[PDB]
């Protein structure tokens, strides 16, 4: 099964997934000066006031904070989006060290880590068909380097030691992704992928240019979970991110100058 590890990890995946060697794969490195402003951009609505998160998971390749996505309670619209987009989770993707960890760069620079908010597109009724779809998804990108804590994120830090091992999951009820977003919401947007198998070509990527500030002690718990299952040989979840795949045939577009 793919992963992460040496002998099964993102250069493997185009065995089982050919489309990892596809046209508009994620992520990617943002060469800055290359992504051309769009003045026509919109600025991206981030409708989480109603958001109900219900429980956390760790699948084995991170963890997945999930929300009820049934109706419009955390929603995203605007930016480069037509049409409204439904919160489903959250996960992150982070490093064995805080010098990397982020699956975008920015002019080659890695992050700790990278949270990706995932939302599906509401005319096609349900994340499996919207994953289905060329403008199924609308992921938001939000990087995090280590410095000062982020207080909206230490309940996520605080459950994970009830998810330690792939296949557990926990309530997790009341979580406000808002205390996750940093103050600016001026973003690149490109089209591209999920980053991990099945790398379905069906994302809007929206990544955020300002990074949120996590502290070390917040990372290093990230970094104390597990890839495997509960019984079975302990191999920390570190490094669950897949490099920086070939632009092809795509521009980066930027909403701020
Ligand atoms: N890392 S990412 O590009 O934000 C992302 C977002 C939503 C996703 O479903 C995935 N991929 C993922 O979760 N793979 C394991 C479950 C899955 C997801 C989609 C279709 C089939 N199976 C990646
Ligand atoms: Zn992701």
């Amino acid at each position: 099964h793919w992963g992460y590890g040496k002998h099964n990890g993102p250069e493997h995946w185009h065995k089982d997934f050919p489309i990892a060697k596809g046209e508009r794969q994620s992520p990617v490195d943002i060469d800055t000066h290359t992504a051309k402003y769009d003045p026509s951009l919109k600025p991206l609505s981030v409708s989480y006031d109603q958001a109900t998160s219900l429980r956390i998971l760790n699948n084995g390749h991170a963890f997945n904070v999930e929300f009820d996505d049934s109706q419009d309670k955390a929603v995203l619209k605007g930016g480069p989006l037509d049409g409204t987009y439904r919160l489903i989770q959250f996960h992150f993707h982070w490093g064995s060290l805080d010098g990397q960890g982020s699956e975008h760069t920015v002019d080659k620079k890695k992050y700790a880590a990278e949270l990706h908010l995932v939302h599906w597109n509401t005319k096609y009724g349900d994340f499996g068909k919207a994953v289905q779809q060329p403008d199924g998804l609308a992921v938001l990108g939000i990087f995090l380097k280590v410095g000062s804590a982020k207080p909206g994120l230490q309940k996520v830090v605080d459950v994970l030691d009830s998810i330690k091992t792939k296949g557990k999951s926990a309530d997790f009820t009341n979580f406000d992704p808002r205390g996750l977003l940093p103050e600016s919401l001026d973003y690149w947007t490109y089209p591209g992928s999920l980053t991990t198998p099945p790398l379905l070509e069906c994302v809007t990527w929206i990544v955020l240019k300002e990074p949120i500030s996590v502290s070390s002690e917040q990372v290093l718990k990230f970094r104390k979970l597990n890839f495997n299952g509960e019984g079975e040989p302990e191999e920390l979840m570190v490094d669950n991110w897949r490099p920086a795949q070939p632009l092809k045939n795509r521009q980066i577009k930027a909403s701020f100058k």
